[PDB]
């Protein structure tokens, strides 16, 4: 079939067989092997022996260190320029711009970045030709969702970073059994490269191979392709997480009729024996992981964790909205995680966990800000910059966006239906962000349409998960601003259309704010385990208890409707204070934002809720 045997990469396969691969799978592997020119090709099988050889390889290349204090835990320190997502270098390629972002009325679109095919080709040809020279191309066959389940989606990631392969083994379900489940079916084509072909022209910081100047994460939904270059951080390199399960999945969900959302899933049980499932959409670094793994302070309540970041939801035949966690592990923020805030997280990360950019103690342990554990005398701390660190400096010992990567099956409170292919019925949906003033502790939407408007009007302070600085209050509708896969105006219409389905059991919609501050600059709510008190009120509202009070913004708890026993000193007057002067400015910013950003793709019912809220506020 060839004249010079120049396209047969069989002699370069150090594990696996190209003959064992399906037709379309082999075409994808050999095609990019010819483009990127790798030295070897490694077809992953997901085995324990393979994981052990990846760790030994990375340990011999100085990429990771062994944390001798714990059981099979490893530390990785990256280049300081490659620490988080780059929303400014994340682009979506479609034929028409309106398929990706609503055409703005004045400024530029904040709902995503669009790039034409012609411009992307020039960028692609300036990066990937010969980028894997001297490196190994790993072929990762992974599954998002329960393997063999009809709702699961299979992808193939090609990467030249064993750090990516190890993390993908934790965060997804990968191995040979996924290749057997695929057969001749469709799959998502994922291609990733660090952008440092050997020999190295640039010296690497902390042995972290990266090309920051040429970083680009592109999505082509019409071709089911994800192409990422330059970065190694999880949000940019683990292509099955944000790039696949959110951006690409959101467009597919619009086509097929389901939902891909940036939400946790938890089940909560009351002292009476009843259990309900909720989902909460908070922006990045705004409390999802701490809520899904919460240890309640109310006796008789139990919280079990289904997922903490991504949910795939769909109405079933009976009218129930059912949700599954497509992920296989947790990729959580490290700073702030202590025994008092998230004790269930501490139990989980003690084994088989890969840390990134946290500090290391001299006895082989981890350390970060807010760990709230004193160290024994003589224990020294090495910061994430691989330097000696003292508690009386300015640089923090761990990076503000440092992460841990741990398997979900090790969580002590993991829900016994987190791998069920049928999903869990969602009875409530929670929105919320970081609002230091004005927004009360909790309130409930008036209807399905008002609730969609509440999610569309979400605002929060900027966090360390992106490149935003200044703690400026930005819009983050549905906590999906960095992850929209298609036109946000059509996104809003897709949510509103669920109220038309026959026998639809629409969940209630709440809005919370754990981050309201007083005049002094400190928080008014302890949060963390005490958030169970707010969840108790939600549980009763779903059961139909008459414990709400009508306000111009929604239903708030009545007086003495929240269990505050054990606190008492809480200033309830400021936790639920509704200032007319605050909400008159808030509706103006929402009006100017929606008019400019959504423009002619704004559904009428969203405009009707904006008008109704403005009227209810003017009557105060
Ligand atoms: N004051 C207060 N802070 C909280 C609370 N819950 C979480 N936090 C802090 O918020 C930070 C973000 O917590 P996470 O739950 O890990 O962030 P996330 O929402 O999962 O963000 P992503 O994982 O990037 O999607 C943590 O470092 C916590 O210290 C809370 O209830 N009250
Ligand atoms: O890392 C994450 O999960 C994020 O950015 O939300
Ligand atoms: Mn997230
Ligand atoms: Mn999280
Ligand atoms: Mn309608």
């Amino acid at each position: 079939p060839q004249l010079h045997n120049g396209l047969d990469f069989s002699a370069k396969v150090i594990q696996g067989s190209l003959d064992s691969l399906p037709q379309e799978v082999r075409k994808f592997v050999e095609g990019n092997a010819q483009l990127c020119q790798p030295e070897y090709i490694h077809i992953c099988d997901g085995s324990e022996e393979e994981y052990g050889r990846l760790l030994a390889h990375m340990q011999e290349e100085g990429v990771i260190r062994k944390l001798k204090k714990y059981d099979n835990c490893w530390l990785a320190l990256t280049d300081p320029r490659d620490v988080a997502r780059i929303e400014s270098k994340t682009v979506i390629i479609t034929q028409e711009q309106r398929d990706t972002v609503p055409i703005p009325k004045s400024g530029q679109s904040q709902l995503g970045r669009w790039m034409s095919e012609e411009d992307f080709e020039k960028a692609f040809n300036a990066r990937f030709p010969g980028c894997m020279k001297g490196r190994t191309m790993y072929v990762i066959p992974f599954s998002m969702g329960p393997l063999g389940s009809p709702l699961a989606k299979i992808g193939i990631e090609l990467t030249d970073s064993p750090y990516v392969v190890a993390s993908m083994r934790i965060m997804t379900r990968m191995g040979t059994s996924v290749l057997e489940a695929l057969g001749d079916g469709e799959f998502i084509k994922c291609l990733h490269s660090v952008g440092c072909p050997l020999p190295l022209k640039k010296p690497l910081v902390n042995n972290w191979a990266c090309n920051p100047e040429l970083t680009l994460i592109a999505h082509l939904p019409d071709r089911r392709e994800i192409i990422s270059f330059g970065s190694g951080y999880g949000g940019n390199s683990l292509l099955g997480k944000k790039c696949f399960a959110l951006r690409i999945a959101s467009r597919l969900a619009k086509e097929e009729g389901w939902l891909a959302e940036h939400m946790l899933i938890l089940g909560i049980t009351n002292p009476e024996g009843k259990k309900k499932y909720l989902a909460a959409a908070f922006p990045s670094a705004c409390g999802k992981t701490n809520l899904a793994m919460m240890n309640p302070t109310l006796p008789g309540w139990k919280v079990e964790c289904v997922g903490d970041d991504i949910a795939w939801m769909k109405f079933d035949a009976q009218g129930n909205l059912r949700a599954i966690n497509p992920e296989n592990g947790f990729f959580g923020v490290a700073p702030g995680t202590s025994v008092k805030t998230n004790p269930n997280a501490i139990k989980t990360i003690q084994k088989n966990t890969i840390f990134t950019n946290v500090a290391e103690t001299s006895d082989g342990g981890v350390y970060w800000e807010g760990i709230d554990e004193p160290l024994a005398p003589g224990v020294t701390i090495t910061s994430w910059k691989n330097k000696e660190w003292r508690p009386q400096d300015e640089e923090p010992c761990a990076h503000p966006n440092s992460r841990f990567c741990t398997p979900a099956s090790q969580c002590p409170i993991i829900d016994p239906a987190w791998e069920s292919p049928e999903g869990v019925p969602i009875e409530g949906i929670i929105f919320g962000g970081r609002r230091p003033a004005g927004v009360p502790l909790v309130y409930e939407a008036l209807s399905w349409q008002h609730g969609v408007f509440v999610g569309a009007a979400m605002r929060s302070e900027a966090t360390a998960a992106a490149e935003h600085k200044g703690k400026v209050i930005m819009h983050d509708p549905f906590a999906m601003r960095p992850f929209f896969g298609y036109n946000f105006g059509k996104y809003l219409a897709h949510w509103l259309s669920m109220a038309h389905r026959p026998a639809a059991k629409l969940p209630k919609i709440f809005h919370v704010n754990w981050f309201r501050k007083d005049k002094n600059g400190k928080f008014l709510w302890p949060g963390f385990g005490e958030n169970s008190r707010v969840l108790e009120w939600m549980f009763g509202r779903i059961e139909g208890e008459d414990s709400a009070k009508l306000t111009p913004i929604g239903y708030v708890p009545k007086e003495d409707a929240l269990n505050l026993k054990g606190l008492g000193d809480v200033n309830v007057e400021e936790l639920f204070g509704i200032s007319k002067e605050f909400w008159e400015k808030e509706v103006e910013e929402i009006d100017k934002y929606l008019e400019d950003q959504v423009n002619a793709d704004l559904p009428y019912e969203i405009e009707r809720e904006l008008r109704a809220l403005k009227q209810r506020i003017s009557q105060m």
